[PDB]
DNA sequence: CAGCTCTGTACGTGAGCGATGGACAGCT
DNA sequence: AGCTGTCCATCGCTCAGTACAGAGCTG
C-alpha cells in the first residue's frame, strides 16, 4: 500500500502548486543541487524529507553532519557545516520524469546565475540526470560517458568546481541503499577538506 | 555501415501503508 | 468459561533515477 496518509489529507494537486525556497548565503562551501522539489519536500517545505530519501542518512554516514540531522535542520546548514541548497527545476511533481527539456534548460539557465552571485567552493549535482543537461548547456559539452564526481569544468567567472552524486533518490535501482551512495559523499567531504587547506 | 539521438522499459532496497488476526484483559 | 473489543505484530504490498536496447535519423 502507498503512503498518501503522509500528507494528512492534504490533496495532490494543493501540494504541485507549492514550491521550496532556496537556502543560499555567500562563502559556503557546498551547494546541493537537487532536481527539483518531490511532493512530501513541498508538503514541508524542508529539503529531503522522503523517509526513504538518502540525502540525511548519507550527510551523517560520510562524516559531513557528526549527528543524524534531518530535513528540519536544513536552515541550520549554511552557519553550522557552510552546506546551501537549491533545485535544477523550481516545479514540484512527483518525479523526474514529469520534466520537460525546455524546464530544464530555463532551469539551467537559473541556476548558473544563482551560482555566479554565490559563488560556493563546490556546485554539488545531486543527480546524473541534471548535470547531462547542465553540461549541454552551459559548457556546451556532451560526453558518451559522463562520470560521476569532479567534473573537468568550472562554474564561468568563478572558481567554483562541479561534483556530480548519484541522485539520493531510493527511485535509483543502481544504487540501491544509502551504503551505494556514501563514497560520493566521502569524496566530497575529501574535496572540500583539501580546497580549505 | 557507423555513430548519434530519442523513447520506452526494467531494475534493488527499505520505509511505511491498510488488512489481518493473535494475544489478552475486562466483564458477564 | 464465553463473549467481545482494543492493541499491536506481522504480512503483503506500494513506491521514492539510471542504464541501456533498439528504433529512427543522418553523415
Amino acid at each position: 500500500g502507498s503512503h498518501m496518509a503522509s500528507f494528512n489529507g492534504v490533496s495532490e494537486a494543493e501540494l504541485l502548486t507549492k514550491t521550496l525556497p532556496d537556502i543560499l548565503t555567500f562563502n559556503l562551501d557546498i551547494v546541493i543541487i537537487g532536481i527539483n522539489p518531490g511532493l512530501m519536500a513541498a508538503y514541508k517545505g524542508h529539503h529531503y524529507p522522503g523517509p526513504g530519501n538518502h540525502f540525511w542518512k548519507c550527510l551523517f554516514m560520510s562524516g559531513l553532519s557528526e549527528v543524524q540531522l534531518n530535513h528540519m535542520d536544513d536552515h541550520t546548514l549554511p552557519g553550522k557545516y557552510g552546506i546551501g541548497f537549491t533545485n535544477m527545476v523550481e516545479r514540484t511533481t512527483p518525479g523526474s520524469k514529469d520534466l520537460s527539456s525546455k524546464e530544464f534548460r530555463e532551469g539551467g539557465r537559473i541556476l548558473v546565475q544563482k551560482l555566479q552571485k554565490y559563488q560556493p567552493r563546490i556546485a554539488v549535482f545531486n543527480g546524473k540526470c541534471i548535470y547531462e543537461i547542465f553540461s549541454k548547456e552551459v559548457f556546451g559539452v556532451k560526453v558518451k560517458n559522463l562520470e560521476f564526481g569532479l567534473q573537468p569544468h568550472k562554474i564561468p567567472d568563478t572558481e567554483t568546481l562541479c561534483y556530480v552524486m548519484p541522485s539520493s533518490s531510493a527511485r535509483c535501482a543502481q544504487f540501491p541503499r544509502a551504503q551505494d551512495k556514501v563514497h560520493y559523499y566521502i569524496k566530497l567531504k575529501d574535496l572540500r577538506d583539501q580546497l580549505k587547506g
